[PDB]
């Protein structure tokens, strides 16, 4: 059966975010905000408020996202279709991995917002978070050589800490920002804590 879950995301802060603009005084800065959504549920995407005029790449948000999604425990696969009748968005089935996306953006008033970097996470196999922003690095993404550093959120239920965001210089990967988050998968009915 398809079971209804909820991904609860708190965006606490960002650090080291790329600075995309020049100030009227001529100082590098970004008007930072964070976009999030689950793949296959692009209709429910959400964003934080904007941390205006970040001069050192830091932003403060303390923002809560809730992402509802359907899940097949036995298949460990997302059903991009919501629930019940065809009236639901994404019709029926389509089985894909459960993944959430976080994107860091610079808000502009007099042009379009500019993409700064993103992080895409597999809820079944995701990199462990760094305790501090200092220990946050692209090494966290090393699924090839340190597979023990990937884990499953469904098993752990909750993870907190820092993850890196990435921008592609063509094939090359560059640290575009660091994201401090709490991630928790929540059931419709279960014990408050285990
Ligand atoms: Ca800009
Ligand atoms: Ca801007
Ligand atoms: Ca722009
Ligand atoms: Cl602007």
């Amino acid at each position: 059966m398809a079971r209804r879950f909820f991904l609860r995301c708190i965006i606490w802060n960002t650090r080291d975010v790329i600075l995309d603009d020049l100030s009227l005084t001529g100082e590098k800065m970004s008007d930072i905000y964070v976009k999030g959504w689950m793949i296959g549920f692009e209709e429910h995407k959400q964003k934080t408020d904007v941390h205006y005029r970040s001069l050192g790449g830091e932003g403060n948000f303390n923002w809560r996202f809730i992402f509802p999604f359907d899940y097949l425990p036995a298949e460990q696969v997302c059903t991009i279709a919501k629930k019940d009748a065809f009236w639901r968005l994404d019709k029926t089935e389509s089985k894909i991995p459960a993944r959430v996306v976080f994107q860091i953006w610079d808000n502009d008033k007099f042009s379009f917002d500019d993409f700064l970097g993103s992080l895409q996470l597999d809820l079944n196999r995701m990199p462990k978070p760094a305790k501090t922003a200092k220990k946050c690095s692209l090494d966290q993404l090393d699924d090839a050589f340190h597979p023990e550093w990937f884990v499953s959120l469904f098993e752990q239920k909750t993870v907190k800490g820092w993850w890196p965001c990435v921008a592609e210089e063509g094939e090359k990967k560059i640290l575009a920002g660091k994201l401090e988050m709490t991630l928790e998968i929540v059931a419709e009915s279960e014990h408050e804590e285990r």
